[PDB]
Protein backbone atom coordinates (compact mmCIF):
# COMPACT_ATOMS: atom_id res chain seq x y z
CA UNK A 1 0.00 0.00 0.00
CA UNK A 2 0.96 3.77 0.49
CA UNK A 3 -0.01 7.15 1.99
CA UNK A 4 1.08 10.72 2.81
CA UNK A 5 0.49 13.75 4.80
CA UNK A 6 -0.71 17.23 4.96
CA UNK A 7 -1.21 20.58 7.01
CA UNK A 8 -2.47 23.80 6.70
CA UNK A 9 -3.43 26.14 10.02
CA UNK A 10 -0.18 26.03 12.27
CA UNK A 11 0.22 27.77 15.21
CA UNK A 12 1.90 31.65 15.47
CA UNK A 13 3.93 34.15 17.83
CA UNK A 14 1.98 35.77 20.24
CA UNK A 15 4.37 37.74 22.04
CA UNK A 16 6.62 40.48 20.00
CA UNK A 17 10.49 40.02 20.09
CA UNK A 18 10.56 44.07 20.27
CA UNK A 19 8.85 47.27 19.71
CA UNK A 20 11.14 47.71 17.37
CA UNK A 21 8.25 46.47 14.23
CA UNK A 22 9.03 49.08 12.52
CA UNK A 23 11.72 47.18 11.39
CA UNK A 24 9.37 44.01 10.22
CA UNK A 25 8.07 46.33 7.40
CA UNK A 26 11.79 47.15 5.93
CA UNK A 27 12.54 44.36 6.57
CA UNK A 28 10.07 42.94 3.35
CA UNK A 29 10.02 46.38 2.53
CA UNK A 30 13.26 47.36 0.64
CA UNK A 31 15.23 44.87 2.11
CA UNK A 32 15.27 41.82 4.76
CA UNK A 33 18.94 42.42 5.39
CA UNK A 34 19.74 46.13 5.42
CA UNK A 35 23.18 47.81 5.86
CA UNK A 36 24.86 50.44 8.67
CA UNK A 37 23.39 52.84 6.15
CA UNK A 38 19.82 52.05 7.13
CA UNK A 39 20.68 51.81 10.54
CA UNK A 40 22.09 55.20 11.29
CA UNK A 41 18.41 56.04 10.82
CA UNK A 42 16.49 53.46 12.86
CA UNK A 43 19.21 53.85 15.77
CA UNK A 44 17.30 57.27 16.52
CA UNK A 45 13.93 56.57 15.19
CA UNK A 46 13.77 53.63 18.13
CA UNK A 47 16.47 55.00 20.07
CA UNK A 48 18.46 51.95 19.11
CA UNK A 49 21.93 51.19 18.21
CA UNK A 50 22.84 49.99 15.13
CA UNK A 51 24.43 46.72 16.69
CA UNK A 52 21.23 46.07 18.90
CA UNK A 53 19.07 46.45 15.77
CA UNK A 54 21.19 44.01 13.81
CA UNK A 55 20.00 41.15 16.23
CA UNK A 56 16.55 42.03 15.51
CA UNK A 57 17.07 41.72 12.01
CA UNK A 58 18.33 38.33 12.54
CA UNK A 59 15.91 37.08 14.91
CA UNK A 60 13.07 38.14 12.90
CA UNK A 61 13.90 35.78 9.94
CA UNK A 62 14.16 32.99 12.71
CA UNK A 63 10.56 33.86 13.71
CA UNK A 64 9.11 33.74 10.52
CA UNK A 65 10.55 31.00 9.14
CA UNK A 66 8.58 27.60 9.79
CA UNK A 67 11.82 26.77 12.90
CA UNK A 68 11.62 28.51 16.40
CA UNK A 69 10.57 26.07 19.54
CA UNK A 70 11.45 29.23 21.68
CA UNK A 71 8.40 28.55 24.01
CA UNK A 72 8.59 32.32 25.76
Amino acid sequence: GSSGSSGGIKDSPVNKVEPNDTLEKVFVSVTKYPDEKRLKGLSKQLDWSVRKIQCWFRHRRNQDKPSGPSSG
